[PDB]
């Protein structure tokens, strides 16, 4: 995260980190046992980490747990990045406390203006590369979907938003991929792509959860 601050033990606790030797995305736990994260995140053998701080420190607050299954989106396009979304169920279910909980999914989407927090380890250089070890959270509202489609022309989908500052400075980044968005209290986006980082007139792209709720339901009773 680019212009974030350090969130504090946990203050994001439906924060999840996706592991396979090293943390190389995000992801929110939606209860017990699953997990949401982006489809460009898919890999095999993966072990999910839950009460995570610092990723290169065990703290004795973490819960190690591999994945059992991963789905990714039907309509998942590796190109476009249209329907980022997957989900990953655990092993075994996690023990949520204080420092794990899980995050609700919306009943309706949020609106531009609305205030989001976007959490992650990811890069914290927009002109380098810096990668923290403790987990970095920005505030940052959802922009007005004119400014979102003239910023990336013919890109953007009903699928997807952005959020940030046109002025750059503040933005996801590198790693952050597959973590949370959320506003008012629910999750309503996944952190997805955007042109760098921080950069002006580019904020980050986020995959609109509100759009893949009943998938989100549906697939989860079946599996
Ligand atoms: N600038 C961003 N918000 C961003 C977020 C995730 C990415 N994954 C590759 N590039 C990315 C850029
Ligand atoms: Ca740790
Ligand atoms: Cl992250
Ligand atoms: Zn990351
Ligand atoms: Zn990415």
């Amino acid at each position: 995260i680019v212009g974030g601050y350090t969130c504090g033990a946990n203050t994001v606790p439906y924060q999840v980190s996706l592991n396979s030797g090293y943390h190389f995305c995000g992801g929110s736990l939606i209860n017990s046992q699953w997990v949401v994260s982006a489809a460009h995140c898919y890999k095999s053998g993966i072990q999910v980490r839950l009460g995570e701080d610092n990723i290169n420190v065990v703290e004795g607050n973490e819960q190690f747990i591999s994945a059992s299954k991963s789905i990714v989106h039907p309509s998942y396009n590796s190109n476009t990045l249209n329907n980022d979304i997957m989900l990953i169920k655990l092993k075994s279910a996690a023990s949520l406390n204080s420092r794990v909980a899980s995050i609700s999914l919306p009943t309706s989407c949020a609106s531009a203006g609305t205030q989001c927090l976007i959490s992650g380890w990811g890069n914290t250089k927009s002109s380098g590369t810096s990668y923290p070890d403790v987990l970095k959270c920005l505030k940052a509202p959802i922009l007005s979907d004119s400014s979102c489609k003239s910023a990336y022309p013919g890109q953007i989908t009903s699928n997807m938003f952005c959020a940030g500052y046109l002025e750059g400075g503040k933005d996801s980044c590198q790693g952050d991929s597959g973590g949370p968005v959320v506003c008012s209290g629910k999750l309503q986006g996944i952190v997805s792509w955007g042109s760098g980082c921080a950069q002006k007139n580019k904020p980050g792209v986020y995959t609109k959860v509100c759009n893949y709720v009943s998938w989100i339901k549906q697939t989860i009773a079946s599996n």
